[PDB]
């Protein structure tokens, strides 16, 4: 209700390409508060991505993007970034930024109250 999400950066790139995504805060926001991406691939179901929380911004990734992704946040623009670099087809979904009132970063979708309506990223070979 109080804070809101939107996510941008998203489109159609081929295999092997990198996209920046950004998710853009607004309301009565709080730096330390976990911010996390989701993906949900067709036919698939929600899955964690990357997040940052707490006072020095510590990340979490993935298994599925080990060594191919950076998420980071710049406080003053109240946004997060997930840079995604070597893309495949198998990395193509909406992908979600969620946040939620702790600094624990966690990777079930169920515990993050606040979402963005996602950013579709395509990777076709």
């Amino acid at each position: 209700a109080e804070v809101q999400l939107v996510e941008s950066g998203g489109g159609l790139v081929q295999t092997g390409d990198s996209l920046r995504l950004s998710c853009a805060a607004s309301g009565r926001t709080y730096t330390p508060y976990a911010m996390a991406w989701f993906r949900q691939a067709p036919g698939k179901e929600r899955e964690f991505v990357a997040g940052i929380g707490g006072i020095d911004g510590t990340a979490a990734y993935a298994d599925s993007v080990r060594g191919r992704a950076t998420i980071s946040r710049d406080s003053a623009k109240k946004t997060v970034y997930l840079q995604m670099n070597s893309l495949k087809p198998e990395d193509t979904a909406v992908y979600s930024c969620a946040t939620r009132a702790s600094m624990q970063v966690l990777t079930s979708p169920r515990v993050y109250p606040i979402w963005g309506r996602g950013t579709q990223v395509t990777v076709s070979s």
